Formats: structure tokens, sequence, C-alpha cells
């Protein structure tokens, strides 16, 4: 039956977004158009509704991620459309994919088959040039900072200390570690720097946090970029960047009304890394989207451990949310893999192995818990799931005191969602949430790191390199140790080990390394390596991609 | 009034109206807000065979510090014709991004002569410049990665050509080693980045006639050599479908409006030195078929923009141009009398006299490819009347049409004289365009006649690594193309102090280069600044925006 997922998009019957915008009671005035199906929002909408009451907040997050998958954003957009089909009054929020792996490997739907948010190829790309604006503010401070050493470094900026890095939105492997300024004394300074990809940049985390155009501004302010030769901070405040750095933001600080394949109103904006940042959509989407809706549907990136952790401890923080239920998304398939079935086996039934792996959904079950918000668990149907483990599973939630439904909105639209949907709106009608966040701001950093290790992830412990301690130390110093915690751990385990999967017990995490995101509001302990640029691989997507003279486009999904 | 003042008090027409209004259907319009819009191909398709309107370039004489207000001058004159009861458009360019956050943001034109919204134009405008940056730093993206997983085509990494781009000015990327941290890491190896204006991608965008057009062009994209000298290309790493995929939405052109609300296209921006200045071919052929006159403009002076114009951008197109305005003022001709900038608030008929032939030359220059030449001398309040007529006889006795123009000061009303001037040389004085050189000469040929027909040199001299790389070239395949000189543009000379028009000189060839996909060769007679820098007290530092959206410091 199902077709492909670029296939049920191009078939998909869109409104024209200004008829969904006045629906909503947006005013014509309040939308900015780019084609018919995509607008930006004023900030205006969410200033003149800033006292009516916010909807219902749901979060949708996942198991520890695995090779098997386990169908995240299909699930948010199928849940939405699930209500939408039940009457109710619902948007969905979602975060802007980077352009760079639709060459690499990817790009794919925002969701997948019949639960999409659309128009796709647009999305993919450059959609309304949020990222360009990300790129380009990030890069006219470096700009600006690499300018202020040639003029005679009248701040005295160290260049061996600058931590500001440059950006584009690609993968490129070859720009991770480079050597600039060279040439002689008319072509600048020399030192080491690199890029990264554009949505690992801070200023893309700061936009996330950001509650209006000022606030941005006054966020750039902050950034730290590296330190003079007696060890001082060395701001963009410093450097006077700000000002223009908001300027090249003042379109991207809106965000974007789209749709669901079913048109229900969706909100896409802003798109961070979930390591060493929050991995979740825009405050300012997410804030307008619960004064404009009865009902909110958004979602964090990678498991439950992080992204819903750092969901609940930095977005819900800074914005004043109360989360009032939250979607754990699943599959047997993944359950099997964190029971210690290969993935080349998945497709034979495995009781025992899925009785195993369900430790892992337990635990990020139990987790939400700590938050004090109630969570329904989603069953991403599969094919090859045997009745038997299905109704294992369902078991088991129940005994963890899960709620738990199928959802077949991949196949089904919003018609596979239905049961998912009742479950959620039978647990909002009758076990309000009491959230709170799970560490107060006043606690040292590591007793913030510790309470994160040993509560979420389960770590008896947390160990850290003398690199570590004299970061924590001088961080303390510098007085940003009353900030929130963002740690960038592999989302493949609850420990910093990715062969580590199901629910390790016995282990202990190690910090090798600690940033500051002055900006964006937080501290950045490291575990492992982390990827902030990753490469193409031996047969990149870009070399299949092509587009004929009817506008058919070719090998990119 | 300040020209963004100006700027903010326009009443703008919402642009689906002027689409309309020039027969554009609504389903070919794609709307950035009210006030721009992308317009389809199909416009282009399905005029194909309605009949062209009458063509005319805007160019200048030579540059100078004194400023000539080109770009006003297009704008005023469309806005004329417009006044007149004539169906016309404008095409200009894009500036790039950087400048505004340097030295500059300017309007697109001057005073009451202005294309608009002034703020997004120098912005990100519609996103075609990040398409440009994008598609080419994708390219070299699959470079280095091409190198990194076995160097398959064998390329030398250390003969790379293709560098990267970004449109901020950032001297500290000009020389740059890339590809560290080993074998996990790339392949270590010399690049930097220009000025995304600059790029080949710019070029190509504004050269193709339509998208599968620009697809092919981005294939023969040369970006460096084997180990054994064998060209490597885009075409040989697959990387044109993607690079055509990223500019999708770019290769529309972009419909604003000028303050009158005459429509205007402004559409890519390319150098004028290593390229060929002009705003794409398909903003002025889709002008063409919707309007009854196009008035378009190219960079620098006639002797570089202009020829290249005619030799590069019609030819490729298969345009005749009807009319060419020479724009001119007598702040600049002073100069090029010998004046320095500070005494130009002086009268001075003699040094006036003298710079006179520059604007001489350049009238012979235009003549010589069959162009109806029309003078406007762009009027301002230093200039005294005796002044204004000792240049009006001189145009007189050179032979050409002039007008004087107040566009700047009056609108389009400030352009009638010249508009009636152009119109009567247009309904009376058929042109009859023509190259000034066939394909099928060698480089040297080429290059030679534009060299003595053009700037009036003696003749030209070559270092030993341009006589290397054209035999190279030539050897390779490539001897048939156009030649686009880069060169000062302060001068007919390679010598930017030779103001005038100077004689008995030779222009000496130090290094020749080669753009395959856009479709030329590109001799260079002294370094090119491809990558300008900030200066020590950046427009950044004082841009700023307050919580009303009031923007301050960027213009």
């Amino acid at each position: 039956k199902v077709p492909s997922d670029i296939e049920i998009a191009q078939a998909a019957k869109m409104k024209p977004v200004m008829e969904l915008a006045r629906g909503l009671g947006i005013q014509e005035d309040e939308v900015e158009l780019y084609g018919k199906y995509k607008a930006k929002i004023s900030l205006d909408v969410y200033r003149r509704l800033k006292d009516k009451p916010d909807g219902k907040l749901i979060l949708v997050t996942a198991i520890t991620p695995t090779p098997a998958g386990e169908g995240k954003t299909t699930t948010s957009v199928g849940l939405t459309d699930a209500l939408a089909r039940l009457g109710k009054r619902v948007m969905v929020c979602l975060r802007e994919p980077s352009l760079g792996p639709s060459f690499g490997i990817k790009g794919g739907a925002a969701g997948g088959g019949y639960a999409q948010v659309v128009p796709m190829e647009d999305i993919n790309l450059h959609f309304t040039g949020d990222i360009h604006a990300v790129t380009y503010a990030h890069n006219l401070l470096a700009a600006m900072v690499d300018n202020h050493l040639q003029q005679g470094n009248v701040l005295n900026i160290d260049p061996r200390t600058i931590t500001w890095r440059r950006v584009i939105d690609l993968n490129d492997r070859a720009l991770r570690n480079i050597v600039i300024g060279l040439g002689g004394k008319a072509n600048g300074v020399p030192r080491e720097t690199g890029f990264d990809i554009s949505v690992a940049s801070e200023v893309m985390a700061c936009l996330c946090l950001a509650s209006d155009l000022m606030d941005l501004k006054e966020r750039f302010s902050r950034i730290v970029v590296g330190y003079t030769y007696d060890g001082k901070p060395v701001t963009a405040g410093d450097l006077e960047a700000q000002g223009s750095m908001a300027l090249l933001m003042k379109d991207a600080i809106k965000p974007n009304l789209v749709q669901t394949l079913e048109n229900t109103p969706a909100f896409i904006h802003g798109g961070p890394f979930a390591n060493i940042a929050h991995g979740c959509n825009s405050i300012i989407a997410t804030k307008t989207a619960l004064k404009l809706a009865d009902y909110v549907v958004t979602e964090a990136g990678f498991g439950a451990d992080l992204g819903a952790e750092k969901f609940y401890d930095v977005k819900c923080r800074y914005a004043g949310f109360k989360p009032d239920a939250t979607v754990i998304v699943a599959t047997v398939r993944a359950l099997k893999m964190h029971g210690g079935v290969p993935k080349s086996d998945l497709a034979t039934e495995n009781l025992e192995a899925l009785r195993e792996g369900f430790a892992n959904l337990e635990k990020h079950i139990e987790n939400i818990g700590k938050f004090g918000v109630p969570a329904v668990v989603a069953i991403n149907a599969f094919p090859t799931d045997t009745e038997a483990e299905l109704n294992l599973l369902y078991e088991l939630c129940a005994k963890a005191g899960a709620e738990v439904a199928l959802s077949e909105v991949w196949a089904k639209g919003g018609e596979g969602g239905l049961e998912l949907a009742r479950k959620v709106l039978q647990t909002l009608e009758s076990r309000p949430s009491n959230f709170h966040v799970l560490y107060n701001l006043d606690l040292s950093i590591k007793d913030k790191i510790a309470k994160i290790a040993t509560e979420i992830y389960g770590a008896d412990g947390v160990n850290y390199t003398a690199e570590a301690d004299k970061a924590i130390q001088r961080y303390e110093s510098l007085g940003y140790g009353n900030l929130p915690v963002v740690m960038a751990k592999t989302q493949y385990s609850f420990s910093d080990d990715m062969t580590k999967l199901g629910r390790p017990r016995n282990f202990t995490i190690t910090v090798r390394e600690v940033r500051l995101s002055a900006g964006a509001g937080f501290i950045v302990p490291i575990t492992g390596a982390i990827m902030t640029m990753p490469g193409l691989p031996k047969r990149p997507a870009a070399c299949n991609i092509d587009i004929d003279a009817d506008g058919v486009i070719t090998g990119l999904f």
C-alpha cells in the first residue's frame, strides 16, 4: 500500500497559510507570506494575546535511539492530526532541519508517511532563510573579532584563546581544523580555528531561547568570544557586534507557519543540536502556539534522557512553561535491540529480549515522572511485530503505571493516532501535572551535573579530568556557576558508552571538557568527542541528486 | 532629506498589482511579503515569440572619487519614460550584504531615483546570494570529500583553483590552510575565501538562459588538475545537479519597484573586473517581453562594463541594444582634468575641457559597437551654468545627443528631457549593433583588439606565466571563448594614476585565469581584490535596532 514519503508530500493538498492564520485569529497584517504555503508571523500576536490563558502543552519524546528507529516526529505530527480529527484546536511546533544532511545521507520528511509537515522540499532546503540569518550573524561576529585583532587589538585579546569559531550549514570535515589570517600584515592575524555546522551555532541556541528581538540582542551581547592576555573574558558586547547581529536576525526571530498533510497548522522555528544545546524548537514558536491553540504538541531531540530533560530544565525553566503531559515513543524492534538482539535479526519474535529491553523504556517513564508530568507510551506499529510481542509490551507498560497506545499514523495518518490522542486526552482530564524542574540553579556546577547523571542516567557518579576541573573552577569564578547545565553525551546509551544499550548499571560518567555558552545562558560539560561538524560519506547523496527541465527532482529522498 | 528617509516615505504598491498590470499571471508570482516577489521563467517561455521591446544600456565615464550617479540615472530615466506613458522596466544588480556592515549600505540609485524596499535589498533580500554561497561551497565540500575518500580522480590538492565564499568582508579568510587534524579530518591544503558576489556561480547565474543551462554551466566548472595536468570539473564530481537544486529559486528574478512605482527587476550581482558586471540575462530577457522599453546597466565605466555587456551578455543572449546612455558629471570630468577631490567646489572651465577627453573616448567606443550613444550630464548643485554649457557644447561638437538630468533632485520629471532624446534616438536612429570580435580569434588577438580599440593602448605585453597559462588553455580547447579583462576601472590604462585619455602606453597581462562554467577567459593586469576587508571603525559597530524595529547606523 503506502507510497513513498516524497510521493505522499507531492500529492498533498495544502491550504493557503493565510487561511490557516486567519482561522487561528491571526490578523492579515501579522502575516508575511513566502509564497502561499509558508508565512512568518509577527511577535505582535504573542504581545496582544499575552494575558490570554495558555493551552495544554504536550511534549513528545522517545526511548534511547537505536539503529532500528523509533518514529518520533511522525508521532508528533500524527498525534496533532488525530487531535484535530477529534475536534480539538491544536498546533504542532517543530524544528527546522539543517540543509547539510540533504546532500550527505538524507533528507527526509518532517515526519514520515501520512504524518508530515509541508512543503517538504522547502523545509529541507532554504525554507524561509532562518539558518542563513544564523550563519551570517555568527560569521559577522567572527569577522569583527578578526578585524579587531587586525586594527591594533585594543581589547588585548589573546588570539590563541578565541573560542568563537565560524559556521556553514554543510557537512564539511575539512573545515574542522584550519589556520586563518595568513599572507602577511595586510591580511590579518594568523590563528587556529575552524567551522561548525550552522545549527550547532550558539546563535541558533540563542534564537531558540530568546523571548523577543531585544532579548536576542541582549543575549548576543553576553556571548564570550575569548580572553585577554591577562585571562579576562571578552564579549560580543565589548566588540559592539550585538546590534548588527540582531539586525541580521530581524526576520529570523519570527516563527514560520506551515501545516500538516491534513492541513493542521504548524510552526517550524529554530533547530539546535541536542548534545551541546537543548534540542528544542523556539520558545517564540511554542509560546505563540499556546495562546493560539487549546493544545500544543512539540518535541525534543534524542531520547528522553537528553531532549526531554533539557526541554524541562532549560526551555520550560526560561519560558515559565508547565507541560501537561508527555508522550514517549517506542518500538518493538528498538526495545529488542536494547535487549541485545542484533539489527539483522529484529523480525524474529523474541519475547525474552523484548522484556529485557523494556528496561530502557521503563527508566524513561520513571524519569518523566520525576518532573511531575504524566506519561503516555506511543508504540509505533511495524509490520513484523507479532501480536504476542505487542501484547507483552502493553502489559509491561501497564505494570509500569503508564497508559499505552498503538500508533499507526505513518500508514493511516490522523486516523492512526486516535487511540493515542484519546489516551492523552484522558490523561489531561484526570491527572493534572505538577511540573517542576529537576534542579535548582544555585547548586554548584558539579552538584547539578551529578543530579542529572544520577537521577536521569542512573549513573553511580561522575568523574572529571583535570582540564574539566580547571574549567569549572574558572567559570564559577567568573560568575557563571548559577546557570543551567547542558550535558553533551552520546544519545545511544544512558551512559557515556554508546555500546551500553538497555538500562546499564554500575557505571560512571566522565566529564572531559566543560564549555560555556554565555549568550544562550548555560554550561556545557562534555563526555566524549562531540561531532560539531559531521562529514560527507563515501557516496554522498549530492552525486545522485538531479533536477530536470520540468523541475522534477531526483535523488533527494 | 536623506536617501533612507526618502525611501521610508515611499508609498509602495503591492508588487502583485504591478505584476498583473505587466500581464504576469498570479500563479507566476511568488511573494516575499507585499513588496517583493519572484517571477517564474514560464513568463519568458510563454511569451517566447511575443516581440522584444527596446533595449537601453546605461553606462558611465571612467569612475572617480567624485561619483557619477549611474544607477540614479538608470532609475530616473525609467521613471521619466513611465511619466511619458511608456511601458517600461528597469533591471538592476543585487548588492552584496557585506558592505552594509563595513562602509556602505546605500540606496539602489539615489535621492528621488531609487528602487525599494531599500533595506531588504541591502541585506538578505530574497536569498539569492545565500543560494549562490551554498551552491559554491557545496562544490568545495565535495572536492574536499573526494580527496578524503581515496582521491579517485587523482586531483593534486595543491592545484585546486576552486576557493570557498562568504558574503562578508573578511580579510582573515583570504589565505588559509584547511584539512588539518589528521586522517580523520581531511587532507591539508592551502585555499581561502572570496566574497560571494565574486563567485563563478554568481557569473553563471547571470549568464544562464534557464535552469538547465545553469546546470550544464556548472558541470563545466574547472576546480583543479590531476597530478598529470588534466582538468577536473564539477561534472566529474557529479556536483551540478545538487548545485542546480540549490539555485532552484534563485534562478527567478525579483520584482520590486521604483519610488514612483515603476516596475523594477533586481537579479544577480557579479564583479565587473573578473566578470562582466551585468544583472542577469534572465531578468533583461523577461523584461524585454513584458515591456516596450528596458533600461539596464553594467558595472564600472564604459570601457569595462559596456564592453562586457556588448561582448559577453548580448553575445550569449543574442540581444541587439537599441541605445546606450553614457552618464557623466562635471565634478568627475574635472578630476579627469586633474582637479583634486578637495577643490571641486571651485569652477574651472579649462580642467573640464581637458577632462572631457575621457567622455569623448567612451562616446567613440560606443559607436564602434554600432549603438547610438546619448549623454546624460548628472546635475550637481555645485555646477556652474558656464560649466554645464561648456559640456553641453562639447558633447554637441563631439557629435552626440546630450541632456541634463535632475532626477536625483526632481525624480522622473528630472529625466523627461533625457527620455525624449532617448525616445527620439529610438524612433529615428536605428542601432547597427555588433560585437567587437569573433570568438574564432586567438586569445592574444582578442585582448589586443580590446586593448587597442577600446582602451586606446599601443599594444599589450605578457608575463611568462601569462604566456604559459594561455598556451595551456588553448591546448585544452578553451581558446574560442570571450575575454573578460580584469583591470583597474579608474583609467583606460592598467595604471590607475592615469586618468583622462592616456596615450602612448601598453597593457601588461600578468596572469590569466579561466571561468569555464561562465564561459570565459580572464586576463588580469594587476592584483584584484576578491575579498575586501572591514575598516578601522566598521559601520557594524554603530548599527542598532530598537524595540520598535527602528534601525540606526545602517545607511
